């Protein structure tokens, strides 16, 4: 069995690179973010253009939604995070605290904090509701490339070019574990069952570990990743695949279990720096650096 994903839409309008592109969890809406300092807001289905939420003083490396989809959550260049209303397009808040670029975010499920890690190596847990700094969690000695919580918001899982990846204790702050040769691990996220971890590394791997045992259950290779922080998904409407970026221009999908590539997808003119899995449709947006800087969603039968 393999997918059939062929191209729909061409997204335009960012006026350079793409960093990070994301279906609203009610599945209505995509949202993408730019180093052009802009948070762009997609019809999923259409891919009708709806709206720009500015207000950041740098480029934009990454964009979350909240649970309830009425929220987002952007991590950029100015050192700050900021929480706007997907409606008015307001910054609801400035989130301030970390001293260099924040790299990622994310809201838990529950959407009552927000997890951000950054140039300056610490992981920070922020109150959505005050906007107030809860927690700094010295997490890394390096740059940390991605912050996740898992499926109840119990844990997070933090990345970085340390080579590390680590598990921390949402409640208390504490780090549970510790993955360890070690090349810079780019991104990182929980499995949908909240049991295994999924990480690229910046030698052309993507891995599945079951995090409690210390395990690599799963090894993914074929595709492009030396150089950048480049977002990996579970595809889980159809059929279970991995699907990831590439700087060789493409988006590839594996088979989860088998771990044999299943399909490229052809199109972009530049590295795909981001992809996402629509929550309900078997559809894909995916998003290219400033050579291409559009964003295409793709529509497969599985
Ligand atoms: C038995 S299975 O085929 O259902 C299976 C489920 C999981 N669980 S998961 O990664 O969270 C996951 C991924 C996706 Br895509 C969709 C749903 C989902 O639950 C992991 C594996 S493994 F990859 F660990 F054993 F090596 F093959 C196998």
């Amino acid at each position: 069995v393999k997918p059939n994903y062929a191209l729909k839409f061409t997204l335009a309008g960012h006026t350079k690179a793409v960093s990070s592109v994301k279906f609203s969890p009610n599945g209505e809406w995509l949202a993408s973010s730019s180093a052009d300092k802009l948070i762009k807001i997609w019809g999923a289905y259409d891919g009708k253009f709806e709206k720009t939420i500015s207000g950041h003083k740098l480029g934009i490396s990454d964009v979350a939604w909240s649970s309830d989809s009425n929220l987002l959550v952007s991590a950029s260049d100015d050192k700050t995070l900021k929480i706007w209303d997907v409606s008015s397009g307001k910054c609801l808040k400035t989130l301030k605290g970390h001293s260099n670029y924040v790299f990622c975010c994310n809201f838990n499920p529950q959407s009552n904090l927000i997890v951000s890690g950054s140039f300056d190596e610490s992981v920070r847990i922020w109150d959505v509701k005050t906007g107030k700094c809860l927690k700094t969690l010295p997490a890394h000695s390096d740059p940390v490339s991605a912050v996740h919580f898992n499926r109840d918001g119990s844990l997070i899982v933090s990345s970085s070019y340390d080579g590390l990846c680590r598990i921390w204790d949402t409640a208390s702050g504490q780090c549970l574990k510790t993955l360890i040769d070690n090349p810079p691990v780019s991104f990182v996220k929980f499995s949908p069952n909240g049991k295994y971890i999924l990480a690229a590394t910046l030698d052309n791997t993507l891995k599945l570990w079951d995090y409690s045992k210390g395990k690599c259950l799963k090894t993914y290779t074929g595709h492009k990743n030396e150089k950048y922080c480049i977002f990996a998904n579970f595809s889980v409407t159809g059929g279970k695949w991995i699907v990831s970026g590439s700087e060789d221009n493409l988006v590839y999908i594996w088979n989860l279990q088998t771990k044999e590539i299943v399909q490229k997808l052809q199109g972009h003119t530049d590295v795909v720096i981001s992809t996402a899995c629509h929550p309900t449709e078997n559809i894909i947006a995916s998003a290219a650096l400033e050579n291409d800087k559009t964003i295409k969603l793709w529509k497969s039968d599985c």
